[PDB]
């Protein structure tokens, strides 16, 4: 039954009940379970042991092992709380100790002993029974929970910040697939006059630190962007439930983290005075014993809503199905390292000047932020770099690294925190890009910084308007991201692409008058009057063109693909800048019954609107290839037929990938965010070539739009809400101005 499920899924997995293999025997366990004398006939045994190790240190160790039990079964968290054994022998934040206080072993054997006890009543009389009618059945079941363990205890012990932080008997759980719960300040989120969250209760946090008003909201079943629920997108190997190396915690959920030196050594001394409040602070503990971080926990209760799955046999293939995957990514990194060391063998074999230009990652570091970095990466990746290189040697190209560590010149804040942004001069730059790209007009419907688009929109026709300028400002804002994450300068774009803007504006303006001059030539068949004007006309215009500084894109055809596959008068309004009033004509075209209906109404693929915003998206493609190849020729010193051959591999043809959706379902925002899913895949697949050491620095170096998800409540972008419909945002002030990540192989497999 599905209870006796849930019930196996308590017992075996959350109590960590494959640590008693070590010392008993696969019967002896079946045993316990069938006898609850057997349980405390065994702890009376064993606590006279420990204590005779212990010493005067028994109290200790007996109040920190029952705290460690009550989380693991009712989730409870105490005041600085010991998340293994291996913490709790050296008993940090209690007494200064010099190595093990008793036995690790016998230690573990208590805990998991100690959580046996605290299960339900009723929870042990099922699995009595299990025990001696499923014989086969149980020790199977059994057998595979050690697995499960020696798995995530060969990655663990590598690292000695790792080892002390790891959570014992963790198991995965999976939400109700729909759902939502966040946590988020109370006055930022009222401005945002959201109709799909309802406050369920406060936060009420601890003594320790100070801050502003929070709360919880719940959102129920819905339909949500896809890759942005349902797995846990981290870039980063886990063990134990915590990231490898650094030790915080991504297998569950929490309010926040705090990492700063300064501020974390005013919360230490605030709580040796005593703790209290719903929501205990969590410490991190270093290698020497000291504490380098806090978090801020969740209360147990407000968990219930999610309505969590706890399948003992979904969840152990769930388990089993990302340690393959956490593998194979761990396994591609070696292959990148061997493609790094083959490149700098060739170079020095040709010349032993060579050397001049290479920099070596695992030596001494200058940068600061740099260094520590390098400190907490995988040792795994470590051990393999150095079989190859030699004793603490990692060569790259200085070249191509200062193009991986382009984004710290515009980029401020920490990724684990979670709130790192865009500098103010960075956005003062691109937000005066957009208007003079656009309209004037959409630029205060699409970038208000005080007020959402839903709370200036007050017509039904206006709505299809706006919802139609949505989708060119998401692909021309994606694109300049995507490009200063690539080392691309920021002062190159804001120069170039007003320039580029007037060099296509007179295209189409000189382009009109040659499209046509070949009808006079058909009527100017005859007297030499008419040939003679029309000859030296078109013959101007075409030199005019050969000058252009974008001509060799011109000559490619790429360029010209569907400038000259038609012509209309009222497509000028785009070359001019008048997205916004070039959306109102076509507007005003639908029948007045689908005009009125607002966001209920349904675009169908033959009108006139709907081919009017696929002609402006490839309008913003104009200027994405122009700015590169720019890049690729200028600064980069590449041939004229390099350049354009790398163009080519990033973008694609639109009209071979019609929309394949329901009918009676609003499908327009959600064909467009799968367009531009897969021209992120090719994107990623030519960086790999191109760069090898940034798609390396990528999973080592924290950045913003590297990383996923953090632990951190789940925090969308601007190609979110694109797909859902929504209009409660902006894309010019808080939310709304975060990007899509940019990891290569990340961006491959999810």
């Amino acid at each position: 039954t599905d209870t006796e499920w849930s019930a196996m899924h308590t017992g075996l997995g959350k109590t960590d009940l494959a640590v008693l293999r070590e010392t008993m025997s696969m019967a002896e366990i079946r045993d316990l379970l069938s006898s609850s004398k057997k349980v405390k006939d065994e702890i009376s045994t064993l606590e006279k042991e420990i204590q005779n190790q212990a010493g005067r240190n028994w109290n200790l160790v007996q109040k920190k092992s029952k705290q460690l039990a009550q989380y693991m079964i009712m989730g409870e968290v105490g005041n600085n709380l010991l998340r293994n054994a291996h913490a709790i022998s050296r008993l940090l934040g209690e007494r200064i100790t010099n190595g093990p206080v008793a036995d690790v072993a016998a230690i573990d054997k208590l805990i998991t002993l100690y959580s046996l006890e605290l299960m339900n009543k009723s929870d042990r009389d099922l699995l009595s029974e299990l025990a001696q009618s499923e014989v086969e059945g149980m020790e199977f079941s059994i057998a595979y929970m050690v697995g499960q363990r020696t798995e995530e205890m060969r990655k663990a012990k590598g690292d000695n910040r790792t080892l002390l932080n790891h959570f014992k008997g963790y198991i995965p759980v999976e939400n109700q697939q729909g759902v939502n719960l966040i946590i988020a300040d109370d006055k930022e989120f009222a401005k945002l006059n959201s109709q799909s969250f309802t406050r369920i209760g406060t936060y009420q946090g601890s003594t320790g630190f100070r801050t502003g008003s929070k709360g919880y909201y719940f959102s129920p079943v819905a339909a949500r962007a896809p890759y942005s629920q349902g797995i846990l997108q981290n870039v980063r190997n886990t063990a134990g439930g915590v990231d490898i190396g650094t030790g915080f915690t991504l297998g569950t959920m929490v309010a926040g983290r705090i990492t700063d030196k300064p501020t974390v050594e005013r919360i230490t001394k605030a709580l040796a005075k005593g703790e209290r409040g719903r929501e205990p602070l969590m410490p991190i503990y270093n290698s020497k014993g000291q504490v380098v971080a806090y978090e801020q926990s969740v209360d147990p209760n407000m968990l219930k809503h999610l309505n969590q799955d706890n399948h003992f046999a979904k969840m152990v293939g769930v388990w089993r199905g990302r340690q393959v995957e956490e593998a194979k990514a761990q396994r591609f990194n070696d292959i990148l390292i061997e493609q790094l060391h083959a490149m700098y063998e060739k170079d020095i074999k040709d010349s032993s000047a060579n050397k001049s230009q290479y920099v070596n990652l695992l030596g001494k570091i200058d940068d600061p932020v740099l260094a520590d970095a390098i400190n907490l990466m995988n040792i795994e990746t470590r051990h393999k770099a150095e079989e190859l290189f030699g004793k603490d040697e990692l060569w790259v190209r200085r070249d191509m690294l200062n193009d991986a560590l382009g984004y710290r010149a515009a980029s401020i804040g920490d990724v684990w925190t979670g709130n790192s942004r865009w500098s103010p001069s960075t956005l003062d730059t691109v937000k005066k890009m957009f208007l003079g790209a656009f309209g004037n007009k959409a630029y205060h419907v699409v970038m208000n910084a005080e007020n959402t688009i839903q709370n200036l929109v007050k017509d039904a026709k206006t709505v299809i308007v706006v919802k139609a300028v949505v989708v060119p400002a998401v692909n021309f804002l994606a694109n300049i991201y995507q490009m200063i994450g690539r080392g691309v300068p920021v002062k190159d774009i804001a120069v170039n692409i007003p320039r580029k803007t007037s060099e296509i504006n007179q295209y189409i303006k000189s382009r009109l008058r040659q499209i046509d001059a070949e009808a006079e030539l058909r009527a100017a068949e005859g007297n030499p009057n008419l040939v003679r004007k029309l000859k030296t006309e078109i013959q101007s215009i075409t030199d005019s063109h050969r000058r252009m500084s974008i001509w060799p894109l011109i000559e490619a055809g790429e360029f010209s693909s569907i400038a000259d596959a038609g012509i209309s008068r009222d497509d000028l309004l785009v070359a001019e800048g008048k997205i916004h009033e070039y959306m109102e004509k076509l507007a005003n075209k639908l029948p007045e019954k689908v005009r009125n209906a607002g966001r209920y109404a349904l675009i169908a693929k033959d009108t006139a609107l709907f081919q009017g915003i696929q002609k402006t998206v490839e309008y913003s493609d104009f200027i994405a290839k122009a700015i590169i190849y720019d890049d690729l020729v200028k600064r980069k010193k590449k041939s004229s037929s390099e350049a354009l051959g790398q163009v080519t591999e990033e973008f694609i043809n639109y009209d071979r990938l019609p929309g394949r959706f329901r009918g009676y379902m609003e499908s327009m925002g959600l064909m467009w965010f799968y367009n531009f899913k897969i021209r992120s895949i090719k994107v990623a697949m030519s960086m790999i070539r191109n760069n090898p050491v940034h798609s390396l620095i990528a999973t080592v170096v924290p950045a913003p739009t590297m990383f996923g998800n953090v632990g951190l409540p789940i925090q969308d972008n601007m190609l979110t809400m694109l797909a859902e419909g929504r209009l409660d945002y902006s894309l010019g002030f808080g939310q709304g101005l975060r990007a899509p990540t940019l990891n290569p192989w990340f961006n491959l497999t999810h």
